[PDB]
């Protein structure tokens, strides 16, 4: 099942992917790995915004030839040289903060067969969840979820099921879109608009002690802080006709923090 190799090369013709030589380039740790060889601390705002940038760029060029990735996640995202410069108050930062996406061994096709269910579950969106179709904005959702990650140094949704993923999410953006509820087949979930939910079951004790409005998990107060998290909110729109776009994305007061090199 080497139509993986397809890809590579049709994406080749057309770049911040790890790409083929015939396997290919080897590089540094990767932004999770990055993570745990440093305690779950999160990245600070600057790396996340060069990081996000350069996803933002990479997946936009997916995004306009037709491809969808649909496996973004932090395990995926390879730091060109993970060589850090450690440094006490111990955390560790990376010395280059350049990445690349990698394995596009699940990247679709606009005209492809699309399976039901992708995208790793904490990377997951509604729209794959509740099994209303998906495209190229499933890739923005993952994106979303994975700049929290970097910021705050854990996972947005640390869930293993789809209904606690859903009240997660409600929990932390707001409710679901009435009309996504009206046409997913997935009705088991709800009751009369709402997701039906065991507050006093161990999972609902987690999420109310745990998960809280996406704000919230907001560090610091300054201008840059506020914009990432403008630019999150738009990458977590519950509906994907109406989420932001790669374009769009970076055409966001956000990245006015990059500088020239960045």
């Amino acid at each position: 099942a080497r139509l993986e190799i397809n890809v590579l090369k049709k994406i080749k013709e057309k770049f911040l992917c790890v790409l083929m030589s015939d396997a290919f380039e080897l590089l540094g740790k990767n932004t999770f790995e990055f993570l745990k060889e440093n305690n779950f601390q999160p990245y600070p705002l600057p790396h996340v915004r060069h990081m996000a940038y350069q996803l933002c760029h990479a997946l936009r060029f997916l995004h306009e030839n037709q491809l969808t990735h649909t496996d973004l996640k932090p395990e995926n995202i390879l730091f060109v040289n993970s060589e850090f410069e450690t440094l006490y108050n111990e955390e560790k930062s990376v010395k280059n903060t350049s990445i690349r996406v990698a394995d596009f061994g699940s990247a679709t096709f606009d005209h492809e067969h699309h399976t039901t269910i992708v995208a790793t579950r904490h990377y997951r969106p509604p729209e794959v969840i509740l099994e209303l179709g998906w495209a190229q904005p499933c890739d923005v959702w993952s994106i979303g979820c994975i700049l929290f990650e970097y910021y705050r140094g854990f996972t947005l949704f640390q869930t293993h099921e789809n209904r606690e993923h859903l009240v997660m999410m409600e929990k932390i953006l707001g409710p679901i879109p009435s009309h996504m509820i009206h046409r997913t087949r997935k009705q088991k979930y709800f009751y009369k608009g709402g997701l039906v939910w065991d507050e006093n079951s161990s999972d609902g004790r987690y999420v109310k002690e745990n998960c809280k409005p996406l704000k919230s998990y907001m560090l610091q107060d300054s201008l840059e802080h506020v914009q990432l998290f403008d630019l999150m909110r738009r990458m977590l729109e519950f509906d994907p006709a109406q989420r932001i776009t790669l374009a769009e994305a970076l055409l966001h007061p956000f990245f006015a923090g990059l500088t020239p090199e960045e």
